[PDB]
């Protein structure tokens, strides 16, 4: 689950909420968090 950058749609923190998918955005020092709407690969 790993991203190149975390999506404009969402935004990175240590942690995401469960609704929230743990998208590991390499650009970035911590997780990327995205709505549960949006879509993965």
């Amino acid at each position: 689950l790993v991203l190149k950058y975390c999506p404009k749609i969402g935004y990175c923190s240590n942690t995401c909420s469960k609704t929230q998918i743990w998208a590991t955005s390499h650009g970035c020092k911590m997780y990327c968090c995205l709505p549960a709407s949006w879509k993965w690969k």
